[PDB]
């Protein structure tokens, strides 16, 4: 399915530390970030996505239209400008963030009752698993 609608609760968060370090996020921020449960809300209407990922610490709001390039300023993470593009590869939602960092992006897909999100930066991969609430 390409339907990723819902309120999603984080089950696990593997190598978030490595991904953030690859993004040059400072030590103290990483130490807080790695321990927090995230909730991801996805409002998907055709090709229009509105997503909010939240924790006790920080919020990440990102909206996009599939197949439409958009500029991003990654204010909630490393503070960089990237050219982002989200597209479908089969049932996998694929984001490439073109800019300074190589192999920067993510892939997101539904398997059964779970949402999987794999974030990449350089040689680092963070794997997050969410279940629907």
């Amino acid at each position: 399915t390409r339907d990723q609608n819902g309120t999603w609760e984080m089950e696990s968060n593997e190598n978030f530390e490595g991904y953030m370090k690859a993004l040059d996020i400072d030590f103290a921020t990483r130490k807080i970030a790695v321990r927090l449960t995230q909730t991801k809300v996805i409002d998907q209407d055709g090709d229009n996505f509105k997503t909010k990922t939240t924790s006790t610490f920080r919020n990440l709001d990102v909206d996009f239209t599939v197949g439409v390039e958009f500029d991003e300023y990654t204010k909630s993470l490393d503070n960089r400008h990237v050219k982002a593009l989200v597209t479908w590869e089969g049932d996998v939602l694929v984001c490439v963030q073109k800019g300074e960092k190589e192999n920067r992006g993510w892939k997101q897909w539904i398997e059964g009752d779970k949402l999987y999100l794999e974030l990449t930066c350089g040689d680092q991969v963070c794997r997050q698993v969410f279940k629907k609430k």
